[PDB]
């Protein structure tokens, strides 16, 4: 049992035990949710089937959100076992690595901009389009954003724009799907060393600096994010939609804390 | 049991079964919290002792947050049974009624401004000052705000300023008390017909208009707010501090929905 | 001597006397800037040439911001007469019109999303990239956004996401180009019945509701926007960068009028 | 003919040549406004009289915004020479200095809170109340805020709550007085080492950190603020009301510099 008791939730973006999505699925399973999982490529298929089985799940489906056909086929497959379900977790963010390195205006390109927005923002509503009919009243959709949406952060570059697009997507999706009984929210997570840190310069220094100046004096964990995510996909959060909830330890609401 | 299992939480502001604080205490008791209650005047003493006893609580204490002595005496009394505890719910908002009626610049007065800010904003940190030593690591403080803080709303008038002050109070309190292990948040609730609606002109029309244009197509309840409040005072929300969480059905994130 | 007196500013997006960019151009000329103009396509050439002539400009250049080579060629042409200059006004917004009716989730498509973000957001930084070495210290870049970036507005649909991207683009560009002396801002303008209102359902009522609830009790004009734009590209605004300035008469800061 | 050319504006808060209000007054005079000045107390009279004389003004009036009768008497005096006028600059911020060291929860008191909100927030609407019938259509009111209203800044403490109240006051005043032709805005200025830095711990490093992380790579000046203030009280900004304009060089829109 748990406060996600009679709920069936699809979880994207589990790539490793460090993934934010892994922490979310963990917390959701602990709270009684029945889970289903997607995986981007075949390289990831073995790993996700394993994590799903640890969390009581036989439903592991391929989904590359670059492709409308892949999304449709995956929801068609899901419908064979979950004719209806209660929402999904969107934990997919991507820009070509060279976009995330230097001066933003020099780094950004039309293609890097296109990919970053396509994969990190459009895919969320593409997923909602494809399963809109499958959602129960009381369903909840969730995505992961970052402070780069609201502030100019060195090297985050075009992902910052893509996350700002995603946060607007949350609002427009909540406004369109609310009347039929679906809520849509985001968590704006503090930095976490996941595979999304691969190749990012000065990530350790960024983490240290966050730990010093966040009001809770630590960086957040996939367990912190998972607990908030479970809440936001549960009926306990029935009054919250279209909201970007900061799960950052309070980092974003303070300033000039570094000066001791 | 529940996710507030080993937690002792003080609840202010229970005035009637309609109070937001009543809904919060209900949800908190359901989730296993041990509760204590304050009451403003003796007129309210009988009623609150009753609600507290329904929720398994013998701890009902007088507290007029206009008075530093009253706050100190109440925490001294509380310490006799709760030497330490795990946070409190601040559900106190007040401005002299004549402040909340007409054109803001004509209505507001120095004294109405003083009272509104004193009772609705300063009292939150006055309460934290008085019990700071009593708080356990992992404690959480919560207050109730309203969209009037962020937007100019007809007739809300100086309460709008007082709520903006309160939301800044949340941030400064979270920044000062985080390192020692206390989180501080607010819920920005949608309108609810409580005793805070007494004498407010066009409250029914305001409620109707909210129900039409909120993405979830209903107004929020003290049960919605109570569930979010329970979460935000629980260890499930360990990664959230200094945040104003909108529990408004998405009302604040949409615009020009009234035009059908 | 106006407060843009020694400045040379490139103005995109003039398509009619109703355009926001026409109001911006007039104001900037009124304050003594020297101006240059771009036109999207051959359909619009003759009109932009005429408008530029009325404002005393000989510099009228094609620029279709869908294409990197079009932007590059335009700035190479501009460099023949303006080897360095002091910024540009980005007044370009576009999504396929089918994107802007009805339920947002049903209306949006991958291609409609792509185009809206490419044309309305990426093109701002694409332009900055192509002219970065031509920008004098003290330069200012300016774009136009809308409250649909911040709040879910019926029918604005994917343009709201595109504008949210554009406002983030403002911050990232300001952060990147500030050290070399360039400021980057946006105006978030209230609704104006320009060519950008074409085919949009219930535009007249939206203005009417806006005229009723805005604090100043009227909708804004391209004159209002042009005056704020001139300030934002002038040295008077040397302390402002990365900012989205609301020029909507206070509409966005109000709530709960009419019920 | 400057862009405030036919305007009469009352300027509060000139206490030294370093004051933000001194930079605002100079800019407004430069743009052709006629000016009037208030002074808090007898300590400051002689200096404000001198400054007003340098800017060509004979109108120098006492006003202690702690007291309703002081504000009323000042506007009665002003009405003898300016029966109607076009707005005022509110440049008044104050909390007892013990409020602005150390841990916020330990530093704040009921009285320190009262004073900070009374003097820094209520006094803006108190002034508007006392001169409302004297305001010409097209009038503009302006106040100064700081980023401590929006984010928790060490040591700024209760002034951050007071500034958050003041920014809400801007919105509520703009909403109330817009129908009669008055706009109300604020400038959220970056840190400037004025008399308001007196006794504030680590002010020099805060400027140094600010100079490093702000996009424009310098802190702002009273010249930068005065130019934005002149625009905001001029008819050039007729489309802007209820707005908090950040004039901090883009500091607030950045994060994660230095680590
Ligand atoms: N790690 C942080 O600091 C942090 C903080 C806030 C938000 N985020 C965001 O959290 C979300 C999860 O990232 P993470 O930190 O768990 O790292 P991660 O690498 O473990 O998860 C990212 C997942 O995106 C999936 N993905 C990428 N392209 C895809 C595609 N075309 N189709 C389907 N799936 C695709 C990947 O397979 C991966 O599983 C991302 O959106 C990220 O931007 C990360
Ligand atoms: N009802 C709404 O629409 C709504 C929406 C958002 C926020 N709020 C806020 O929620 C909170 C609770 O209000 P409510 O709607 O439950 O109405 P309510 O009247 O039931 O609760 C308000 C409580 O404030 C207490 N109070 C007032 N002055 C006090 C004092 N000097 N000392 C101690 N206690 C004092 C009162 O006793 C009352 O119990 C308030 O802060 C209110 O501003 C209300
Ligand atoms: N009219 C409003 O209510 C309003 C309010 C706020 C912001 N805006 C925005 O202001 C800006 C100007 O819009 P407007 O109202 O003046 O309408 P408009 O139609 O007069 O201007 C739009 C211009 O964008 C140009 N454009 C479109 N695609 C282009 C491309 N691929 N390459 C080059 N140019 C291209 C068009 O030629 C046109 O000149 C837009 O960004 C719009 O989103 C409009
Ligand atoms: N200096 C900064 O870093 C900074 C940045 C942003 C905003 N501000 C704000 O700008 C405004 C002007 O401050 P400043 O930096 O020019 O310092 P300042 O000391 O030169 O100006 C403050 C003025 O407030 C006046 N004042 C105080 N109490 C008063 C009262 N009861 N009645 C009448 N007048 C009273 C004072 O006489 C003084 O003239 C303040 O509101 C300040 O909070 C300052
Ligand atoms: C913090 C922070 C993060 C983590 N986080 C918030 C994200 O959203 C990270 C998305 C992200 C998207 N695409 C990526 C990668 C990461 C890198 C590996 C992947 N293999 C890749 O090729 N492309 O990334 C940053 C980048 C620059 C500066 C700061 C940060
Ligand atoms: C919505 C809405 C609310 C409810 N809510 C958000 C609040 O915060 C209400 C605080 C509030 C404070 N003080 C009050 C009262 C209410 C009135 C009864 C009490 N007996 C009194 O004397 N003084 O109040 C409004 C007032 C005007 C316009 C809209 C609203
Ligand atoms: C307000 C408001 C506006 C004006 N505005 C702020 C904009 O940014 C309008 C961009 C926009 C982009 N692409 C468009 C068009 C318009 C339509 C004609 C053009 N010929 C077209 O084919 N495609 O448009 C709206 C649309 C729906 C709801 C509200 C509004
Ligand atoms: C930045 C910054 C400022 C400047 N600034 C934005 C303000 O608004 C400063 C208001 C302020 C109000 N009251 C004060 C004083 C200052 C101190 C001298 C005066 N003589 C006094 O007695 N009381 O002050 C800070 C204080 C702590 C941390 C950061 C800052």
């Amino acid at each position: 049992m748990g406060f996600l008791s009679g709920k069936r939730i699809l979880v994207t973006g589990v790539a490793s035990k460090l993934s934010i999505a892994y922490g979310i699925a963990q917390a959701m399973h602990r709270e009684g949710a029945e889970l289903a999982f997607t995986y981007q490529n075949d390289k990831l298929k073995g790993r996700v089937e394993e994590f799903a089985a640890q969390l009581g799940s036989d439903i592991v489906l391929q989904c590359d959100v670059a492709e409308d056909a892949s999304i449709d086929t995956m929801f068609a497959e899901l419908g064979k076992v979950w004719p209806k379900f209660d929402g999904f977790v969107h934990s997919i963010g991507f820009a070509p690595g060279d976009q995330l390195d230097g001066d933003y205006v020099n780094a950004v390109t039309r293609e890097g901009f296109k990919i970053a927005h396509d994969i990190s923002s459009y895919s969320f509503v593409a997923m909602a389009k494809a399963c809109r009919s499958m959602l129960n009243p009381g369903s909840a959709l969730l995505t992961l954003s970052y402070l780069g949406a609201e502030r100019a952060i060195p090297n985050y570059n075009v992902m910052g724009l893509a996350k700002a697009s995603l946060e607007a997507n949350v609002r427009y999706m909540a406004n369109a799907m609310g009347p039929e009984g679906v809520r849509v929210n985001a968590i704006s997570a503090g930095p976490i060393r996941t595979l999304a840190a691969s190749g990012i310069k000065d990530f350790r220094k960024m983490l240290a600096h966050c730990e010093a100046v966040t009001p809770i004096r630590r960086t957040v964990t996939i367990e912190d994010v998972g607990n908030s995510a479970a809440f936001l996909c549960s009926d306990l959060s029935a009054g919250i939609s279209g909201e970007v909830v900061h799960v950052d330890g309070g980092f974003s609401i303070a300033a000039m804390n570094e000066l001791e």
